[PDB]
């Protein structure tokens, strides 16, 4: 599996993808139909953060009119990172950034209390987002971060 | 309810709290017994990120030998933020920071697709962490971020 | 409703809008006539910070000679943020930045005193600017920031 | 009128003031009674961002048990700035920071359109915060920024 | 008068201006003949930091062979700031930056002693530079900064 | 003449000086009477930016009740720089910082046009502040930066 | 097992350890005798980057005269990170920093080629340093970084 | 041997190289066959961090369809550095960055203990990566950093 | 003599120069033959850091196939600075950067001890590089920094 | 020889050294008599950038009245770096920083032309400063940087 150490070719591909999606007024849910993969994984891949397996790349390529060069690039492992410079200003992204700023020390404390020394993985890891009704009217998003506990063992 | 615009008095209190917890070899779960509040909220408060109601402040104060000045400070709204300088280096905290760096644009995209313009709140918001078994051996942490959808409406 | 996680396409559209506005010597007030929306909101959208509803987008597009791709892009939710790098050097923008630097702790202190724990929203939010005469000669700007109070409650 | 070019002595006085306010469970509104000055100005002065005139300094000192060294220091012009490092992490302050990040270019645009070249002053300037009911239940903060227009004229 | 909230179109114009000036081997003094404006103001405008009024723009446009689009853009209020990133490395610019680094606290102290609380304006402001002989051989530059004092008064 | 490569000793001495100046209600002009040196030079020295000759160090020491250790430290060449971090937030200091941000490229252009390649010195340099009335009411500061021209010649 | 979200207490302990090591002229190899653990791990723990098991903590505490509070702190999981601000200036540390700056893209490229998508762990990880003779005279250091491959798999 | 002090021409060549490698679905191991040099060195050179000797440049050029301009550029000494801005966000590179962040002080300590004052070279230096089975299933990467010891000797 | 306040025109010219130098396989010493100027001065000019006198500009232009526009640009005083962002990552440049980081306070201390208050000039300044054999085998660079002492005198 | 990975204890020692040197009015030249070492090396060590061998430490300790704890700490290898934050503001240090900013690319270019690929060492390295008369009046400093060339060779 090929990989890139710089982001500019994948950012160009992502821009080609987004302009086709907006021109055709598609949803990510619709683009993902037939990949057999979870919506969050494929969306992240279309946005430049994961490789797609070849079959999923060709399924999404048919819906967005991508050429063979684009299909090849969609299968490459990218230089990951979706917030240029690390600190977002967009309010939607910032709220998730803010959760980590405020609750980061609590997450560390409770991980070590309940699991032990080590980390919760961001690689052996699954993300998903669910819309649920709010009991007081309106809607809520339940974002689930599901990661393997990897212990730190004295050697 | 009183508030502070600078963090040094609360950091001093947090250090008093942690040295009592380590000296007495207590868990956060044990300190929280009798508050009637969720473990994640009270842990964040002990770590300097929330005010406690007076009853919860006095319950935890009895377990950690805190004086009346400390009880008063525990009830104040703090200057929040738990990662000095915004960018963590500790690997445990960093993994949560990393999730937002990689999946931030995906979260934005799927929020706007499934909810619309606006944000998922970090204020009308609940966090919790659950330990569950991994089907392949080991354990996993399921962290749930549960926030109200607040729309952006043209005016 | 479509959205973008990166700013380059909306920055290009904004430049197209600004060069047409300058070539035609139009005002924002004149562009805004007949949009059904407030001048501050539509101006922010033209400058790349909000989506416009379809009919308002078509009204401004006719005055500025924009095509159907530009009309679609005007309706997309953007990656928000109008000050590259966060810190402005332009004196006009800097004064508003400076108001927050100097009065930020005062705002926090009085929000908590008069409302309680939590925030004043920048999303459930309206801005407007009004010109008033100064009694000592000259003119003043009255800028109104009108945000919903969102409480932080123990959970 | 004396002044300081560094913040540490004034930060010590602000800490002494906040610890007294919290000990006595006072409000800024109650501390301000009898100064004849606006709540936002006097609050900012107590938080280290303005000098107070002598009579106002003596009124607030009597409620906070300040001594003569502290009364003299409260009358000094400080090195202003209330957000260490410029970028806030506290959510309450951040929302006002975010307002400028999002609408900064819009404010510039409308200032130049409605007033002309130049700035809206942050010095010939008045700030106030008002609480009002939201018609849908809850409350809103109406923050007014009232600044003189100073034009940039070719010489 | 029109304005821009981003610098790229004006940077392009400034480049066109400088390339014609170097190609024609002109001085700013000669370009400024007949504008009715001072050399420092017009030089700053040509370098992208001020608008020119229409007739002065046409006077400089004739000497530099600029088109009507360029003339219109010369009349726009720019996004101001002449040092990318804020910190200069060029020795000539750095010396003026260094004067403020070293004497900044002295300037604050003496402004407050001789004028009072408030600022010396950078907008109600005139700059000029004169060359005078040095009595011990050589030449000196006398740069004069002439700014209005704007008091900070209790409100 | 002794020198220091770190600022903390002169920062402590500057604090000693300012606490005495405020306690005694002195002006810098009064402290400087009898040094035979310029107010701006001696003020900068008291604020940690220059050494004083012994005679001048003893004159200011008598006014401020400084001891022989402080007199020796006043004669030491300091590590210069009066704005921690380089970027000021205090409005009074920032205005002078802004003057360089806005007019830095103009200063460069006109130095090279009127003097040649090289720099205007900040070392062979004199600073002075004058207060003059403004015709429209109020007052203006005329700040004079007078520096040697030092050419850059090929080698 | 206890943990800390801030580094100040472990930095204090590390200083106590280092002053005893220097006063007693001990080596890390001698302190490590009888801990049952590897020299690199125990050295990192003494320098504030790992917890020690209780018995190993007592072994090193006896050699360095540490008390029971220090022994408890040695067993706490710390806030990890050994380079304040991320970027070292010390030449010895900088060379290892430089290896990553220069070869980072090569490491990523060869990890993906030889293992696949994912990471080489810094937690399931062992470090050791060995001294070997250089054939051309002198000595070399062979530093071994031994990390588990953690794949990124489509989900 | 020619060299460049800026990276953009070499970044263009690296892009041409990566697009060819991806188009032809080649491995670095396959590209390196016939150079007689180590895989890590040649990979780094292809990624823009080393010059290649002429014969090695011609061997890799033939597999990637490089022309004579590109062969000459591959032989030039580049401006080295593979992480724009110094701080990586890509998780694969970050783990190696994190190794230095955590163990940097330990490496310094053990270098000085086992070798003496001075540095472990990053120039007289060899890097290699080896894949080995993990006894518990899966695989590990053994990365060897092999650097000359250069002492700091008092002169 | 003309001057520029932005670097992009000389960066383009420097690229033109280096592509010709590499294509032609020239040395800087060969390019400089016949200018009557020092290799370090002319090399810095070619790399965008000085203007050349006309005679020298035409000598280098003939060797490099530069046209009359490039000759005019070579005579222009540039915006100086050769390390984007100030901090180099290239090992060759970094070593000189490191020399100042390590010995900066020593240079200050010894300048003030041996010369007095003031600076060693980087403007009235000459740089040169010599290669000499090392007694132990290999080679050494002797770099000479020769600058005017400029005293700081009270005013 | 012992070493430290943090700078605070050595900064404290350096302060003790400088206060005794200023109190006794000594020169570094006089302190260095009888050490057997060069003035630049010993000055750097006193300023916290090098260890001294034991007998030289005792020689300087006698002249500055340092204790046995101080003598031991003078012998430790420090965490090196003499400019907090990397960027100096002091004019005397800044001039040497500026020499590297301006001539850094020229130094790289000429090192590669005259030596080859690799670096000029900052560790196998000697620095000295000499005062020489200027033929046009005044004095100059000749600073010599003498570093070993370390080649970068293919492996």
């Amino acid at each position: 599996t090929q990989s890139l150490h710089y982001s500019s070719p994948r950012e160009t591909l992502t821009d080609t993808i987004m302009m086709a999606k907006i021109r055709k007024n598609l949803t990510f849910e619709a683009i993902n139909q037939g990949t057999g993969l979870s919506l969050a994984f494929v969306t992240a891949a279309l946005l430049g953060q994961h490789p797609l397996p070849e079959q999923a790349a060709r399924v999404v390529a048919e819906k967005l009119d991508l050429d063979e060069d684009a299909i090849r690039l969609l299968q490459t492992i990218p230089l990951r990172g979706s917030i240029p410079g690390g600190v977002p200003t967009d309010p939607t992204i910032y709220r998730f950034y803010e959760m980590v700023q405020i609750y980061g020390s609590t997450l560390k404390a409770l991980v070590h209390e309940q699991f032990g020394d080590g980390i919760i993985s961001a690689i052996n890891f699954k993300l998903d987002i669910k819309k649920v009704p709010d009991p007081d009217g309106g809607e809520r998003a339940v974002i689930t971060l599901d990661g393997k506990y990897l212990p730190t063992k004295p050697f």
